[PDB]
C-alpha cells in the first residue's frame, strides 16, 4: 500500500508491503552489515533474473559502503528489521547502459521484492 519516493529524481520508488518491526534498535544504520532476501524482476518481460529465496541463501552486504546497486543502498537504508517492499530501481541506479551480462539488457527498469531480515554492527 504505502508509495515512498526515495530519491527526489524519482529513481527508486519503494512500496511497502509489510511494515517492519518498531523502534529503534530495529531500523538498521549506515555501514551495517545487512542481510535480506530478494526477488529481482525485469520490468520490461516480468522475468526472474535472480532469487535470493530461491537459492535459499540470503544476501549480506555492508549498507550504504558501494558494495551493491545504488537503488539497493538508498532501498535498504529506509527499512525496517522484517519490512518487506517493492522497489522500482530505474537502470540509472542500476546497471546503467551497460546493463549486465545476458540476464540484464542496457537501460532495463528493475523491480525488487526486497525483505530485510537483520543486520549486525560490522565493518
Ligand atoms: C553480480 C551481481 C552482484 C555482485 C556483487 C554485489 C552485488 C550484486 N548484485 C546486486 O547488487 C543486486 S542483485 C543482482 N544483480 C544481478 C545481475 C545479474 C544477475 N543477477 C543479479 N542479481
Amino acid at each position: 500500500f504505502e508509495k515512498v519516493e526515495l530519491t527526489a529524481d524519482g529513481g527508486v520508488i519503494k512500496t511497502i508491503l509489510k511494515k517492519g518491526d518498531e523502534g529503534e534498535e530495529n531500523i538498521p544504520k549506515k555501514g551495517n552489515e545487512v542481510t535480506v532476501h530478494y526477488v529481482g524482476k525485469l520490468e520490461s518481460t516480468g522475468k526472474v533474473f535472480d532469487s535470493s529465496f530461491d537459492r535459499n541463501v540470503p544476501f549480506k552486504f555492508h549498507l550504504e559502503q558501494g558494495e551493491v546497486i545504488k537503488g539497493w543502498d538508498i532501498c535498504v537504508s529506509s527499512m525496517r528489521k522484517n519490512e518487506k517492499c517493492l522497489v522500482r530501481i530505474e537502470s540509472m541506479y542500476g546497471y546503467g547502459d551497460e546493463g549486465c551480462g545476458e540476464s540484464i539488457p542496457g537501460n532495463s527498469v528493475l523491480l525488487f521484492e526486497i525483505e530485510l531480515l537483520s543486520f549486525r554492527e560490522l565493518e
